């Protein structure tokens, strides 16, 4: 479910 | 809300005009390549011999044609040379390239100029040399990489990069995964632009400001996945590439916890989901997989893009817990006598300077006395934008006081021989050379050490 | 069976292992480039200014693409740069390349190391230089390119050099053609291998003993012809190549006369129908065509290959006839307080070396005081087979005394800076250096040099 920048 | 890193989240990589986005390859899975331990020529207890050879072949890195690359005692990257503090080490330096090339270990308390193995160490196509040292420095992970100045970057391109382990008897004692290849890998990053036929151009990738392909390589390998076969597994992260800052976190977020740094151990072991690395830094964590189990593969990525892949298979459950301090940093005291050395990172692409001054291979632009502490403010003086400057120091592991006057990074309370400074900052670092001759100081994105940014510091005995 | 030329006929070129033979061109034939004069940014009867801006283009050499090249001041090689004896010089040098660079003055009698332009005179991408200085030395032809060290080789192929013209009272008093690019023109000799769209690619034709390529190349045009216009024309022979010898004849073996060698005037005028050159060299000629008619053609020719087509027009026949003697070569009496120094090339391929060891940037191999002429004896100690090795001095022009205890080859009794040394062979020079500093030493086969045949001497008042 996360995700980066 | 927040960025997960350390570092200035508007200074990051990804801001650049020219950033390069690392993208998925096509190419198929396989197994990481551990390269392995480099057999010594002869040991004993006191002395140990080793022969590195820098040579020029093929590897199969995609599908079809193999990529011409360099490599030290294999065709790209290098066998893994383990050295022993306080144990007489031989080396023979060959060169079989066609270019001339030069033997840098990074972050070894070598002397310098000569066995330092930067500019002023030449090896000429055919020829060899015999060095030997004794480190005294603390159990770690360093790296050897090809160093002629200019052509770094270029000679790092072609593959002349391997990971050096420096052992000692406080690390052997403590409770760590250290078998190699096993549970206990070298995690090089790196990233590669690949052309037609699957070669390499460094001069077609060229920028002034740093280069970076698309293409993820850990260990001279596409996609690759590890196995693992225990509960613990200890990764030697190294950041080997030209210029690309590293953002590294697994997919659910896995907690993994940093035992080690450049120089060493840290004092405390730190609990981390999400670790930066700029360029030629290291970072040495422990990753415990016991939540997963046989047929589980879990992800390494940076940022979005995926790295590595840990297939899970069964273990012996691990009980074992790390203590609470795992290493006692003596910090030397700063000689009173002595100023505060100011140091200055100016300008961005073809204007990165030092102290007003590109590099000039004659020139000594500073000098210290050996055995003697300093305190050196470090700044990097690009304003917004700018990006972070590793800023490496040939010859010494120095300690990081403080950032900003703020403390340090949570990683940052061991030695380290190259620590990220972000656009405007001032960092105090605590410098002491044990041994006299001449060594570099320089931002370590390869493109920034190539262009001239770096200086000279004669250190000698009072 | 004889050979035509001066040198060791066994030693030439074309008898190596790895002898690349010229092949003629499929391009189309094309006026042959004539370099523009350098504009002066301001001149008065004192003072010159000039800016040389080394950059990176293109240039239309083959049909398709254009090939990509470096210049100064252009596309490909440079403007014919013009200076006088005895008048305050001033050049702006700018660097436009994306790699680091050198502005090598060859044979201009200047100061050491820096304004010299060698291995110890970087100029990084983006910036600006400024040197100035007199000449005091005789008309003649010299020539400027890079010289990075190592990367000189690398530098030249991709295209910096650029002819260079010094004048003085006593040659413009001289019944000589100097209609620049009428009847006075630069013949820039080189070779080159074109691969993939039309482009160069020195490091996949590298070799340790010499890079040559199959196509010729003359002031930067294949398959060149050139309109005479005048009875008697003025060429000004440049080997730029990396390893080529030019073995130059006409098609009839008509005769032209030397007028002019490397560092100055030919005592005498020597007449020749067929002229070796080894790179670096440089020889002006007068070609006399008053005994051809409008519409005839004359080639020149290397070996077998032809190489550039002179086309003759209609000419008014001509107002001179050369003097007994062209110049009055004042010989400086030998120091008798200093030894005969004996300089040894040696080696071959990577082996090659200057008195037993590879160049050192630091280091100083040999001094020698000022104003003080001595005899060095310089031996090419490859036993047979061998090489004609060109050795060359930085900061002098030297006088040519002896070849083997014989006299020096017909048009070596001027000053020269570079000279042709046999296989086997000591040749005596008388050498003086009027300018303190650090020059070097070397063979002037490039690979020769970049792989380390080369040495410095120290020069100094006392
Ligand atoms: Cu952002
Ligand atoms: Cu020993
Ligand atoms: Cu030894
Ligand atoms: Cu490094
Ligand atoms: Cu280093
Ligand atoms: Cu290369
Ligand atoms: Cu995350
Ligand atoms: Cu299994
Ligand atoms: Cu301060
Ligand atoms: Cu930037
Ligand atoms: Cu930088
Ligand atoms: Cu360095
Ligand atoms: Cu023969
Ligand atoms: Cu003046
Ligand atoms: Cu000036
Ligand atoms: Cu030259
Ligand atoms: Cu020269
Ligand atoms: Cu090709
Ligand atoms: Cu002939
Ligand atoms: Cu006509
Ligand atoms: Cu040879
Ligand atoms: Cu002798
Ligand atoms: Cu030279
Ligand atoms: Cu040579």
């Amino acid at each position: 479910s996360h995700h980066h920048h």
